[PDB]
Parts: C-alpha cells; structure tokens; sequence
C-alpha cells in the first residue's frame, strides 16, 4: 500500500531508510508521503513525535511503526536489525494493529486553538507568577500556585510526567494524569500535590487568576499563548494506531528503560 | 427488604443506629444481620471497612451505605443530618447504585489464601530486610529492596496510597496502584521509584529471594505470614455496589477532604 | 541614627510608614536613604528582599526589620501592631543583632559577574533543553538534563527551595543546598536527585555541555545570560544583619507559616 | 601502639585479617582489642557500624578505620589492593584525623536510656497507629501521623535519610537531620512535610499522645521500648574519629556509589 519513512536526519538514519526503501520495492508498495497508510520513523522518540504530528489528520487510517538507530524508545521500540524482517511482514500486511489513547488540549480566548498531545502538554506563566484556577467537571477543585501543570497521556507518562513524580500507567487505560510543577503550599495556599488520573470524558479546566498569557507547550510544540480565558483537558476520542509484529510488552519497555537492558 | 446497620461504638453512631431502625420500621423493612440487601454503616470509613469485610462474601447482594458521625468519609459520606431522608428512598428503593473496583492478594505457601481489599495491600518483612523480585505478568521487573510494597485500589489511593506518593485515581477506572516504601537506590540496586498502575487482568507478583516471612495487611487486617513462595496482586473480578441517592463527585469528595470544606 | 523606611505601595503600608516617621521624628533620628544604618521594610517579605537588594553594598553597616502588613513573612516577621513599639526601642537603639549566611553567584563569560541571593538562584535553559555538568571542588560529580536547578541559603529553604523536596535548615547554619527541578533520570542520565547541602567554603560550579544561553535568577531579579561558560555558587563571606528586639525563633516561624497561626 | 581488627566473617575478610595482622607484626603493634587505639574493620558498612557501636565508650582515644571486601562504603572506603599501604603508614603513625558528629538519642521513661548513633534513630509504633508530638526547643511544632520519622547524622544522610527523601549534608556541617515516613495529610492532620536540618544544641523532643509503646532503632540495633514519656534528638557533643591517610572526598563517595564508578 502508501507508505512514507521519516529519518531523523543523521546518516546512519538516512541510510536505514533508503535500504527499506530498495526493499519496499520489492514489493506492492508505492511511497506515498500525502496519503500514507503506513508511515514509518527511523531515528527515536522525536522523530516519531514528528512523524505523528505531520499526519495528525489521517491518524485513523495509518499504522505507525517507529525503529531507534538510538538508545531504545518507548514509541521507537524496534531496533536496526530488524528493519528487513519489517519490510517483508508490512509489505504483505496481515498484521495486528495497537491503538494508545491521545490528549485533547482546547484554548479559548475572547476563536478556539485544539490540539492533539501524544505525550503530554505542559502550561507555564510567561515570566510572571503563574496561578490558575483548576475546574474538574464544573467543579472548582483547587487554585494551583507554583511553576506550571503537565496533562499526560498513559504513554505520555514515561516521559516529563515521570520527572514530576507522576505514575506510569498502562497505555490500555483511556485517561490522563495531571502532575504539578513545583507547587507552593502553605495554610493559606492549597494544592492537593497528588497527581490526579482522569478517565475518558472528564474534562479537566484550567481558568486564569490574574495575567491571562501562557507558555503553552503540546509535545515538542511551545507557544506563548496570550488572551486566554480557558483551557480545557479532556482524552481525546481519537487514537494512534500501531502497527504490531510481536510481543514487547509496555511493562517490558519500561524495564529496559529504567531497570536495564 | 432485609438490612442491618453497624455502629462505631460511640453513643453518637449508637443513638443515630437507634432512630434509623426506629424510622425503618414504618416501612416494609426486615432488619436480618446474617442475609441483609442494605447494609448501613455508622461511624467513619474504618467502620463502613469493617463493615464491607463482614459480608465480604454477598457482594454481589448488598448495597453499602456509609455514614459519618465524625469528619467527612471517603466511604461514609453522607452526614448525620441526612439519615431519615436517607431512611425513606431506602425503604421505597428505587435507589441507583454504583460499584468500584475490588484488589485480590493471592497468597501462595509450600495452601492458597485470597483476600479482598476494598483500599489496599501491604507487604513489609518481618523485620529483617525486605528484598523481593517484582514480576509482572511472567516478566521480572525489578528486584525492591526497601521498607515494603502497597497494591492499591482506585478508592484507595485516597488512603495509605497518598502517602507514600502514589496518584489519586477515579474509582470508575477498574485498575491498580503499586507503590514504593523507603527503597534503597544506588548503582546496584535499581527500583522503578515512580508509582505504577496496573489495568485489568494484568498479575504483579512478588516472589522472596531470601526470607519466606512477611507481614502482609490487606485493608485494617495485619497478619505474619511464613513460608511463602508468591503473592499475587490482580484486580478482582468482584465489585463493591454503593446505593446512590444524589450527585456527591470523588473529585469533591476529594476537594472536600485534602482542600477545604 | 540614619534610618529609611520602604512601603510595599498600597495604602496600608504608605500611612503605617508615614507613622513610624512622625514616631521617629520624636527621637534623635534623622531619615537618610543614601547612607541608612536601619531599614525599615513594610509589607512582606517581597518588600524586604527589594530593600535588601537596594543596600546590599552596605550590608556590614545596616540592621534591617521587616513589618508584614499581609499575611506573616519569614523576613517580616512583625505585626503593624508592633511598630510604635518598634520605634522607641530602635531609637534609643541597645538592640541585639543576628545574621543570616547569603548565597554569592559567580557568572563567568568569554568579564564576570557576581550576586549576593538572600533567598535563591536558580538556572534555567533558555528555552532548550537544560543540560549541564554540575563540579564540586572541581570533581565532576553529575551531568544534569532536566528543567533546572536551585541553589539556595538557609533562610532561603522556606520559599522555592521548599517547592522542590529541599529541606528546610535553620539559618543559624552556614551553608547552602542544591535542589533538582525535574531532572530525567534513566539508565543513561543519572542524577543524584536527592538535595545537597554545602558548607563554607564549598564550590559548586555548573559548566554547559552544548547551550552557553541560561535563564538566571537571584531572588526576585531573573537575566538571560548568554556565552557563559561557568556559574559559581559558594556561601558568601557577607551577611545580612537583623535587628533583634524579642524572641521569634525561626521553628516557631515555620510552624505559624506552613502548620497553623 | 594498640590495634585491633574486626571481619565481617566471610573468607574473604577473615584471610585479608589475618594478612594485616601479619603485617602488622612486623612493627612496633600490639594487638588489643580492650583498648585499642586503632579498630580496623573489614567488610562493609556494617561491619564498621558493628566496629563503632563495640566501642562507642572510647571514641576520643580512636582512629577508626574501614576497608570494604565488597562494594564501596561510605565508611569502608578503602579497597583491600592498599590493606598493606596501610598497615605501614598506620605503623609509624603520623597520620592526620578526621571527626564526623554523632546523634545522640535520649529515652525517657516513668530511668532513662541514652544512644549513641552513627547513622540515623528511628521511631516507629508498636503496630498500632503512629501518632506523636514534635517539639522543638521546647515549642510544640506539630502533631505527627504516619509511619515514624528518622532523625539523621551527616554522614548518615546517606543511608535511609536518603531512602526517606531526605537531603544529603556534607559531614563538617555539626547537624541532624530529621525525615517523615508516610505522614498523612488532610485538612485536620498537618506535617511540614519537608525534612529538617537542626544544628548543634538543637533539642528534637517526640512525645507520645496515646500509645507509649514504640519501636525505636538506632543503626542496626532496635529495642521495644514501652511506657515512654519523651525520646529526645540532639547533636552529641562526642564525635568519631578516622584515621586519614588521602583524599577520599565526601562528594567523591557519594559520587561513586550513586552516579557511577
Ligand atoms: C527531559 C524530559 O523530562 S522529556 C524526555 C523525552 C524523551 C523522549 N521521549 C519522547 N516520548 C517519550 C516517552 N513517551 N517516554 C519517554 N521518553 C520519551
Ligand atoms: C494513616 C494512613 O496513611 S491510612 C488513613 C486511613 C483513613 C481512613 N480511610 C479509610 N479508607 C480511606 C480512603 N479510601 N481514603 C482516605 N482515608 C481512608
Ligand atoms: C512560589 C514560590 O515557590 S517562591 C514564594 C516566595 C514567597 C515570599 N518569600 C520571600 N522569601 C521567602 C522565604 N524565605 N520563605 C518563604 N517565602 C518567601
Ligand atoms: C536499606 C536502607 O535504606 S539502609 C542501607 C544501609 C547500607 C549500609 N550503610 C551503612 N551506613 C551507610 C551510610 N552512611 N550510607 C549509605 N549506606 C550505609
């Protein structure tokens, strides 16, 4: 079928790439970068960051696969070595596909900016104190003073979500985790300081204090949003699929990220 | 239909235990203790804990109600003055109900054990050092030297979960939360550190490498357990139902206890 | 003696400083904010950190007081109702002094600069990833990647030290701590993560690895250097002088701002 | 002058004794192990806490010493390749020495037990619940429910201080270190949450407020101690002795036996 492969951009990259592509071309298999049904990454967990985010729009009609010419990755879990075992299982399909749950971050101002978080999204003040007010389903929860907040996908946890004492959950689970970021609690000023985990249809509710501009960031993405009279959190109806070969389990990812390997 | 009602002991909850069977009745209701349908409990959530381990084996068959003669309750949370309302739509039924998710510990020895736990499970050494493999389902994950281990239930992150850094998660999430005590990190000893929630049928076993003897709670029960090969922590197939009268959210009943009320 | 008086700006610190003027006027003060040998800071701790950083040239010559017209401040640790009784006591003067230890910040480029933190200094990237080799006593002791980090006096610990899982230290102790701001830690990063405290005499020294650009704060006041290829951190050789006029030991302050009052 | 040598018992420490004190032979040594003047110890870190505690009555008149037969130590922290470097500068003496404070722990009944403690004292319940009050130079600071808590030395910090999250001090600086374990916050339960850094003639006093049965560890050793009315922590004024024969950096061993080696 219509498949692309993004490199990261260094030649051991480039390289790997136009070796499956010689190898796609022994099969039914046209390169197709506008309509993909497959679109493959070659470099680590950026490139397939920027791989997804490209096609962020036809998100259920591809199947993701993402290959490390680095350190090992959660979304690039497929070492070099099996790039040619790859090109041959893809090229007459048949394989099993996996689908991770996605963030949904909505910015209103006084139009309406939505995005869509693989990992997470983090907001900041821009320099400023940052305070806000957090409304979990109408319901105002806490008035949160400190750095900033981070909303996590369950993937998204093994990454900054991990750096703020968040949990890592299992991708099956459809929710989301918010994680604070340096917190100031006193008798006067009371954050709850636990991360919190949202199932799917919660809709989580960040509302300005006082300065309405935020360092709004989705992904690798980092805007300073100005105006905003909301920001709204929610797990996205909308999943990433991945295209699967064999059993490297979540769990089993993590231990050779952390543990060892 | 048939209920019972347990107290905490105090004249508050015995008095209050008095009236509602006082009001019950002037209803078409059975007060049975051995097969009641509604069990209601008087005191705080360590009485509404006693309560659910009494008839832990009729779940399925009983809607449990919890009533807070103290401060607020995550299981008892509804206040005194609401008993004889509570009394009459009990009487007449018609009541919703709603269920959350239960944590089975298998214990396994050179027979078998199986406890239900409504907030959480601990295992800790019999004072010695505590050393012990973390496999999950068949894969070993880690080897945790520390103070001990805790499995906790959705609800239960509220409890001995928060305190140890674990995340607050809403019980509508069949899943489970195993968190760290005190581990021992260096560059030999490697723990995950971050807390990790695990989804349905998925198995977190702990298995000893040196001593067989570990004291092991399971909600307020606390027992010494010696010569044990595995335990084994999985979210159980079995619910606890609640009777629902109005809209009381776990996020403002999260609000209400950790921010202000 | 020479005396000046600073006012956070709102009403109730203006007419209270406007007070303790016409007090002092009864007494032989004169009012110099050139050459002052006590300032006077009204309004909170924010408000005394200016007016110390508006002398801190003539630190060895000034005993300061801070009036918290808010809410208790660590530095303005006198109620409003205390300031005619401050007045007659720092006029015929017989005051005893105490001294708190203070943070020196050298920045070095390709000339160099040098701060003096009452409370903290903190770097950050400029907008990239944080990357920097942390040197203490010249031994390389760790390469830190996350959002920054936090080097802050004794007095200090209480405000953002205390955000980020740093201890809190009575001032009376010469040295320094050293707290992490979501440092990513895998098999490959490693962190000490725990925080550090430092006696005189103790260099610790950060030295980029890629980006010579970083966000420094000292106190209130935040830079963007650029080209820099070291910071210095050291407990300073200078001290900041109190003027003592009863016994509020800073246990006793802890308790009244983060347990109750 | 006077020595003696302690083993961890394994083989490999026993021979590496026997070798030393063949060496020792050579010199002008007694062996003597009523009153030496050098305790050497070999092993682990352990094995040098057994060392102290079995002579913690002559601490001015010893220059201790650890040699670790396995990993590093922060107290054996000379490898057994330079066991006979050291017996020859040990022999004809002249070599400088080093002091780390000591924690000293008083038990107050209705006599009185006082400890000695190289590491850390902990406090924990009898198996009931863990409440107790913290006063601090005689000023109730809060009211603590939990686990237990951990006062820490210097060196220490460490060991569990550091499991604790707990900062780690450079071992000049004459303090203790106090940590929470598993403290429970709500709104009507406040701990600071933070650890504490005391300095010298500080006064930590825990007093019971139901339960006066506690289990009370001071490094390795841990009594059951029932019908307590006060456990005081301060700095004692008695310090440890090493015997310095090169520049082994604090910062370096931690360095060492957390980042890398
Ligand atoms: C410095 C930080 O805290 S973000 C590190 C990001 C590394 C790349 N990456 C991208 N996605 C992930 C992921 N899901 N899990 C771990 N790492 C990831
Ligand atoms: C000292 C501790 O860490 S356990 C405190 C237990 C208080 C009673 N309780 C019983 N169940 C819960 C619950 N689910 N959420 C909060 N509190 C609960
Ligand atoms: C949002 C943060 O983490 S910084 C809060 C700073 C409040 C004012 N202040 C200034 N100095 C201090 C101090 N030493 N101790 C506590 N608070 C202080
Ligand atoms: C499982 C724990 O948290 S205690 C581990 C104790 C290891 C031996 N040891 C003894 N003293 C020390 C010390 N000062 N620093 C580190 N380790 C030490």
């Amino acid at each position: 079928m219509k498949y692309m492969i993004t490199s990261k951009g260094d030649e051991k990259s480039d390289l790997l790439r136009l070796n499956m592509i010689a190898g796609f071309g022994e099969y039914d298999m046209e390169y197709d970068d506008v309509e993909p049904e497959i679109v493959i990454s070659i470099g680590g967990d950026g490139t397939f960051l920027s791989a997804f985010h490209q096609y962020e729009e036809r998100l259920d009609e591809i199947a993701f696969i993402g290959i490390h010419t680095g350190h090992l990755g959660f979304y690039a879990d497929w070492r070099p070595a099996e790039a040619d075992k790859l090109v041959k299982l893809l090229a007459k399909g048949e394989y099993q596909k996996v689908s991770y749950p996605l963030l949904k971050t909505t910015v209103k101002y006084g139009k309406e900016a939505t995005y869509l978080a693989l990992n997470e999204s983090t907001v900041k003040s821009s320099g400023g104190p940052f305070v806000v007010d957090v409304v979990i389903n109408d319901i105002h929860f806490e008035r949160f003073r400190g750095d900033g907040l981070c909303m996590s996908t369950p993937s998204g946890t093994t990454a900054y979500n991990k750096s703020l004492g968040g949990a890592l959950m299992h991708p099956s689970i459809e929710a989301m985790q918010l994680t604070e970021m340096a917190s100031i609690n006193n008798r006067v000023y009371r954050t709850i300081g636990s991360p919190l985990v949202f199932p799917k249809h919660h809709v989580v509710s960040l509302q300005p204090v006082n300065d309405k501009d935020f360092q709004i960031s989705v992904d690798h993405l980092s805007i300073l949003h100005r105006d905003v009279q909301e920001i709204r959190y929610e797990v996205s109806a909308k999943k990433i699929h991945f295209a699967r070969f064999r059993s490297f389990p979540f769990w089993r990812r993590v231990h050779d990220s952390f543990i060892e390997d």
